[PDB]
């Protein structure tokens, strides 16, 4: 447990380039130099002094993030606690899956798409087995190591509001469970099947709850056969217990991945 998370000194890593920024902070492409080696790594520097969280509480959450052991979930490699929290992770050179599918839309076939739905469902099922709720699953929070190998990221970062990815019960009661992660998974699948479309495009965040109450859901992507769409639709049921479990999401999308042209119709 304790040895799974490395406490990095400031001299062990060097920020080289910027990869992205937001309210959370900044991510850098970096070099980890512990030993005559140089490891390409990504370094997320969180915004300083957002909350009064103590160092012991931070490392306790980082230990959990360093303990994940699944091919489709990102693992925290190291942490550097200074004025800011700096999280060190291996570099995913193809970026987030949302930007990937938007840039490669013309060259993405049915096997790649269903293989992604399988891998995301496997990573989420592992998080649920670890009794961990993600709370922020979206195509922007899936990283691409190689085109056929993706990993879920940004779990547990909430500890220390994406309305359009949240289940109705999370919007109305701030309830977050593994079945509310299933809702976000269905939206994530919708993002992939539309090659990176924005869900409820133009609709303001304050109107999403009434849209869902009216029974409106994200429209069937053109390439999705009715089989794929009803699985996505089942993820968006009001009754969280009636939504699919991640375990059975792995099964059906695995079955569909055996014959992808039967379930996705791509030009
Ligand atoms: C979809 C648009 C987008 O997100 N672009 C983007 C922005 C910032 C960084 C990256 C990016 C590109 N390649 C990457 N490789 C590896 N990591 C990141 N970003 C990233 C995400 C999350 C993260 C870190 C570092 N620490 N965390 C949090 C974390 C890590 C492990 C486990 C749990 C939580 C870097 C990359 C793309």
């Amino acid at each position: 447990n304790q040895a799974l998370l490395r406490i990095l000194k400031e001299t062990e890593f060097k920020k080289i380039k910027v990869l992205g920024s937001g309210a959370f902070g900044t991510v850098y492409k970096g070099l980890w130099i512990p030993e005559k080696v140089k490891i390409p790594v990504a370094i997320k520097e969180l915004r300083e002094a957002t909350s009064p969280k103590a160092n012991k509480e931070i490392l306790d959450e980082a230990y959990v993030m360093a303990s994940v052991d699944n091919p489709h979930v990102c693992r925290l490699l190291g942490i550097c606690l200074t004025s800011t929290v700096q999280l060190i992770m291996q570099l995913m050179p193809f970026g987030c899956l949302l930007d990937y599918v938007r840039e490669h839309k013309d060259n993405i076939g049915s096997q790649y798409l269903l293989n992604w739905c399988v891998q995301i469902a496997k990573g989420m099922n592992y998080l649920e087995d670890r009794r961990l709720v993600h709370r922020d699953l979206a195509a922007r929070n899936v990283l691409v190591k190689t085109p056929q190998h993706v990993k879920i990221t940004d779990f547990g970062l909430a500890k220390l509001v994406p309305i359009k990815w949240m289940a109705l019960e999370s919007i109305l009661h701030r309830i977050y469970t593994h079945q509310s992660d299933v809702w976000s998974y269905g939206v994530t699948v919708w993002e992939l099947m539309t090659f990176g479309s924005k869900p409820y495009d133009g609709i303001p965040a304050s109107e999403i709850s009434s849209i869902l109450e009216k029974g409106e859901r994200l429209p069937q992507p053109p390439i999705c056969t009715i089989d794929v769409y009803m699985i996505m639709r089942k993820c968006w049921m009001i009754d969280a217990d009636s939504r699919p479990k991640f375990r059975e999401l792995i099964i059906e999308f695995s079955k569909m991945a055996r014959d992808p042209q039967r379930y996705l119709v791509i030009q």
